[PDB]
């Protein structure tokens, strides 16, 4: 996977036939069948729940939302009410498709004097995840959500080694480690279809199709891979002493942001600023002296190279390409979109070296910043106002100065995905220790603050999520898949990530 004459050679071929996609627009057609035709409403919920975790939502999206609307105007409520596991899976499809369903739908499973919720719910394994997995859908207030987390992590914990089904088993450790809510979608979709194959309820046309549009996709994903391999060894950057593998890390977190084949213009190039975010990082860590990177700043903030061969090779190639890169992901907006979009990626590209260099002063005068004073400038330091200010340039409908100036200026929504992505990477001048030199909190203390801000702002985003928005899709499935990557890369570390690579990226699924 680390190795650029392999991976400039991926996309070459393909084991992805005419003959696969014929059959691919047959079970297409069977799947959407089954997802608006008859069902009862417990086992619809469970297939519309299966296609998502299968990584299918985005050929489905009109029919689930359209199958679950039905389901949600209903009146006959007898199939869930007093049933928690019907009750929390309804919950969360519901919420996640944009129907609002109240938090005391649960309060019938509390003990009406504690608030506390029942112990007979503590032997309800499919009951306990269902309520595990709703809770993470939960706002700000929403208080039986809050105590539903904590109950159901605690008998899920608790019951988890007394599991006799090998399969539940084995989603009840993996929902441990990480909620459905917070797992990348492709990654996530790779691990379930082995899971699904051995489900009891496994419909095995669902399963086939799976696995087919797995392939199809892992085969742009493949000519992706060949194309940014190629353009990486082209700029000379592969070859520098810093980030190494720093392109192929930055591709596996964009397909946590967007896997979907129609939107492979854009995944290369959030690929490639991811990739520039990456070593230039470690130009501002480790290698540039207070003066370059003062020039490297000040050349960017100016978009302007006059000065550029002041700068030693190794600096001034990272600089070059990011600033060829940005001035070619503008060129592209004013092609294909009708819109310049050089002053934004120049623009995001200053305040990310800005952030770098505020950094690299607090390093050297030695300063403690505060928590809040810290993530105020880490939240762009991270990177994640540069690649979702890009990624909008790049997919907005009727682009406009006022709308990139919006996004550009990071309204709660966006500065939630980046606040998110930093503390995340931090929890994997960092959150901890700024909140420990704050308040003398203990390191564990300090911890479960952090994981409490990420559990907050989370709620933010979801309630974002139910208002009206100015943004659309794909940009508001963006903003939270950046956080569900962060999640996933930020749990050998190597050996799992190389798994993850070769599973997802690599291998096809084998097909009888
Ligand atoms: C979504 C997408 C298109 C790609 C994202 C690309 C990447 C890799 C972005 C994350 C930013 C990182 C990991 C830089 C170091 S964080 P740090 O400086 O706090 O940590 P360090 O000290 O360098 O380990």
């Amino acid at each position: 996977l680390w190795d650029y004459d392999f991976l400039q050679s991926l996309g070459r071929h393909s084991s992805v036939t005419e003959e696969h996609v014929g059959l691919a627009e047959k079970l297409k057609g069977e799947v959407k069948s089954l997802i608006t035709g008859p069902m009862e409403p417990l086992a619809k919920l469970e297939f519309i729940d299966s296609v998502r975790r299968l990584g299918l939502k985005y050929q489905f999206e009109t029919e689930m939302k359209e199958a679950l609307a039905n389901i949600s105007k209903d009146g006959y409520d007898s199939w869930w009410v007093d049933n928690l596991r019907a009750t929390a899976l309804r919950f969360r499809l519901l919420r996640e498709n944009g129907i609002f369903v109240p938090q005391d739908v649960f309060e019938r499973f509390q003990n009406k004097e504690t608030g506390k919720f029942k112990n007979e719910l503590c032997e309800d394994v499919k009951g306990l995840l269902n309520l595990y997995e709703a809770s993470f859908l939960g706002w700000e207030g929403e208080d039986i959500l809050d105590e539903a987390r904590t109950f159901s992590t605690a008998q899920l914990k608790n019951v988890e080694g007394k599991i006799s089904s090998p399969n539940l088993a084995k989603i009840v450790h993996h929902a441990l480690d990480l909620p459905l809510h917070w797992r990348a979608i492709r990654y996530e979709a790779r691990w379930f279809i082995d899971i699904y194959e051995d489900e009891e309820d496994m419909n095995p046309t669902l399963l086939k199709y799976a696995k087919l549009d797995f392939n199809i996709v892992q085969s742009f994903h493949q000519a992706e891979i060949g194309r940014l391999a190629r353009w990486w060894v082209g700029t000379g950057l592969d070859k520098l002493p810093f980030a190494r593998n720093g392109l192929i890390q930055s591709y596996m977190y964009a397909i946590g942001m967007l896997f979907e084949p129609h939107l492979g213009e854009v995944r290369e190039m959030e690929a490639k600023v991811g990739a520039l975010i990456t070593t230039i990082d470690d130009v501002y860590d480790v290698y540039g002296t207070m003066e370059e990177l003062e020039l490297f700043t000040d050349i960017t903030e100016r978009w302007d190279i006059n000065r550029v061969d002041q700068l030693p090779r190794n600096i001034r190639m990272p600089l070059l390409t990011m600033f060829n890169t940005s001035n070619d992901i503008g060129y592209w907006a004013l092609k294909e979109r009708g819109f310049n979009g050089i002053p934004y990626t120049a623009k995001v590209w200053a305040d990310q070296l800005k952030s770098y260099t505020k950094e690299a002063k607090w390093f050297h005068e030695g300063h403690k910043p505060t928590l809040e004073e810290y993530l105020e400038n880490a939240l762009v330091s991270i990177g994640f106002p540069n690649l979702l200010v890009t990624s909008y340039l790049l997919t907005v409908d009727n682009p406009t100065k006022e709308k990139l100036d919006y996004v550009d200026s990071l309204p709660l929504f966006v500065r939630a995905s980046c606040i998110l992505c930093r503390i995340i990477n931090d929890l994997g001048l960092k959150s901890i220790q700024c909140y420990m030199n704050e308040t003398g909190a203990s390191q564990e203390v300090a911890r479960e603050h952090i994981e409490g801000l990420v559990r907050m702002w989370w709620k933010r985003l979801n309630k974002c999520l139910f208002e009206p928005s100015p943004f659309t899709e794909p940009f508001l499935s963006f903003t939270i898949n950046v956080v569900r990557g962060s999640h996933f890369f930020y749990q050998n570390a190597e050996s799992w990530t190389k798994n993850q690579g070769m599973s997802v990226l690599i291998h096809p699924i084998t097909l009888d």
